[PDB]
């Protein structure tokens, strides 16, 4: 939760899979 709000994040674990980041 609350990670590809601009400007991205993608540090959290279920944030990396997230399409936003890859």
């Amino acid at each position: 939760r609350d990670c590809c709000t601009p400007p991205r994040k993608c540090k959290d674990r279920r944030c990396k899979p997230m399409k936003c980041c890859a």
